[PDB]
């Protein structure tokens, strides 16, 4: 398969992208636009780009809002409280459903690749059992990660040690974690230390619910990034929702950094979610309690944007599409520079790829699977002003989604 | 003509409308779905609404994002510096046109009322007199309103007084404000105490950007408040960004909220724009800087969400999409419980409707304008949700805008 006329991030020429067996075969500039050829497919001046990434979302919980009741605060451990009773009626075959309409939905927005937390903190664990074979299910669509998340606590949930390790067995390819939501600040730090001693026993990747709270005193990400940098499995390591990061001590959190960068590990912000479930415990002046992600950027530090939920306990809302997140993560984190706007898509694209480590797995590259998009804008700030529609899903060399350019009638 | 099978916001019904001679002559519950009719409108279960408003936008500045250079900072006050420079080559046919292509993007987006403010601390007053033009040239798409807003201030910049009562008398609609940018506290008092004078000797509504700025002292509010309260004019006023209630000590805005309430003022927020220019002072933690619309609404005052800017020296986005609006302002101001869902529309049709006084112009009710939009969505909730697109836009009974159901392929 050839397209035509296709633009690349971040340069001005035209190109040319040859597909054959799987694999992008060959990339080449062209002098112009060209003419049709042979039932190429015509870009017509559209970017191409590898797939998008979800590298967080919570598969298990999606579309369960509201049963058998509401958030009414919007705080995460209400949350936490509804999700727990919605853990009662939970069956693998609904969890299937449930998760395959949401991946239909991220399909239908560009997205190839995801990472979805599912909560282990369940005797039962059907859930994980659901999206262990929606993982090959679903395999003609996207790529899935899965990460033993213990909502409930590691050291707070009775067995939490043995289901975290039960669930890896499965084969769960994440350990997960959530350090601030342990009962005492010492079982949050012997936390860290088990799920890190489980990834290296195991050999796996490792994603964890950080510091998802507006207390400056909430510091497990130090603990984390310690445990990483020693043990020298920093590519490996993910944190994600680092929210307490927005509140530190700004000396403390200057120094912080020093071992952020050494650590080498990625940081996963999703600031539609956050700037719903934080905040909620102040009056006015309001924080906006996302991390500091302009500046983790700055630094050279792996940051990027996922959606967390799609219609679950925590958020009401939701569609699959990450460049509405994107431009929400935007705004919220101060990144309207016109320098941050010209390469804005990295924040859902290869940041993602890498704290998923992807690797050669991902981009355009000759030698690459041939899994892309054609994308409805030329650049990265117009595909973000515009929310630009993904008009081709190519994936193993073939189109799995083709969407009409939007046709506007006038009188 | 006739449209069947629509749904009306916070009803469970389907309804016909008859639409004759440019105005609404009937509305009619159905028993259920019908099949088609003589060439009727199959809304096919969509919502049908009154047309979205765009309350707050600055027409004579869109579009002129990075000339001569960027807003670097992205605050407020360089903002004003970059308009500065970029006034010295304003030309009232340059204003035409960028004026004209925004309010295309609006139309595409089922905008039909629309207010502006424009610059008139600029002694040619170009962008004016070519947005009076403009208000006739555009009437096939969309009813205009024009703000004399005095950007560098009524007492601060040389001769203000007088270009402020020119304004009107060249045919501004609404009279404009700007307190909190006045050189002293003083001259902002007096600067409100001048504008309200000069909307009642000429009959006009007042819009005053209040007290865009996240410092806890700004209180022009009150000013304005209490004038429209002692004047019985209270309708006819708008505050725009009165950003900084959004930092108000509790206990004052407690008591502030009495007087809001008896003067019967409008409120709008601009939560995009907002959420860019405001927390650029703070460091860690970071306030929100947008004002308290949840809170204004649960006390029964009048508030709404405006885009404020598209490509401008202050934000360099904007597409003209209203529903995007609505959306962030639903995340940051807190409002994504199930009841704010179930009628977010208000926060973009209803309420902007009664800001601009509208009154019978707008609304579906029979006798009113046939001026309707047909929304890809059978609810509010869906609505934002899926960011539902306009699929039909009628003005004074006649299509002006068509757009095709987004089909995709699965190859
Ligand atoms: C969605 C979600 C579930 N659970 C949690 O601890 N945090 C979240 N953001
Ligand atoms: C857009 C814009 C222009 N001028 C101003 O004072 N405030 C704004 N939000
Ligand atoms: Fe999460
Ligand atoms: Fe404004």
């Amino acid at each position: 398969m050839k397209i035509i006329n296709a633009r690349l991030r971040r340069q001005e020429a035209l190109f040319t992208l040859d597909l054959q067996d799987g694999i992008i075969h060959r990339i080449t500039a062209q002098a112009a636009m060209q003419t049709a050829d042979a039932g190429a497919i015509d870009a017509q001046g559209r970017l191409a780009i590898p797939p998008f990434v979800e590298p967080h979302i919570h598969l298990d919980a999606t579309l369960t809002a509201g049963e058998p009741e509401w958030n009414r605060s919007g705080t995460l451990f209400e949350g936490i409280t509804r999700w727990s009773q919605r853990k009662a009626s939970i069956t693998p075959e609904d969890t299937r459903q449930r998760a395959l309409k949401t991946i239909g939905m991220l399909r239908d927005f560009g997205v190839q690749h995801v990472r979805t937390h599912v909560d282990v903190t369940d005797p039962s664990l059907a859930a994980l059992q659901a999206l262990l074979a929606v993982k090959q299910e679903a395999a003609d669509l996207i790529d899935l990660q899965i990460v033993a998340f213990p909502q409930e606590g590691i050291e707070s949930y009775p067995n939490g040690r043995e289901l975290m390790t039960r669930a890896i067995e499965m084969g769960a390819d994440v350990v997960g974690g959530i350090p601030h939501y342990e009962n005492t600040r010492d079982k949050g730090v012997s936390s860290v230390m088990f799920l890190m001693d489980l990834a290296q026993r195991y050999g796996r990747l490792v994603d964890v619910h950080c510091d998802e709270i507006d207390d400056p005193q909430s510091r497990f990400l130090e603990v984390l990034a310690e445990e990483a940098r020693v043990r020298g499995m920093g590519a490996q390591v993910t944190a994600s929702h680092t929210c307490a990061m927005g509140s530190y001590d700004n000396a403390y959190c200057s120094k912080l950094f020093r071992l952020l960068k050494a650590s080498g590990i990625n940081f996963i912000s999703c600031p539609t979610e956050s700037i719903h479930l934080q905040g909620r415990f102040d009056s006015w002046p309001k924080r906006r309690g996302v991390t500091r992600v302009a500046e983790l950027d700055r630094a050279g530090i792996n940051v990027c944007f996922a959606q967390d939920s799609i219609q679950d306990p925590w958020y009401p809302l939701g569609n699959g599409n990450i460049l509405r997140i994107l431009d929400a993560g935007l705004h919220i984190c101060h990144m309207l520079g016109y320098d941050d706007l010209q390469r804005c898509l990295d924040f859902v694209t290869d940041n993602s790829a890498r704290a998923l480590c992807l690797g050669d797995n991902y981009g355009l590259a000759e030698g690459r699977p041939a899994n892309l998009l054609i994308l409805d804008a030329e650049n990265d700030y117009e595909a973000v002003r515009r929310q630009a529609r993904v008009l081709t899903s190519i994936r193993h060399g073939k189109v799995i989604l083709q969407r009409e350019v939007e046709h506007i009638r006038y009188p």
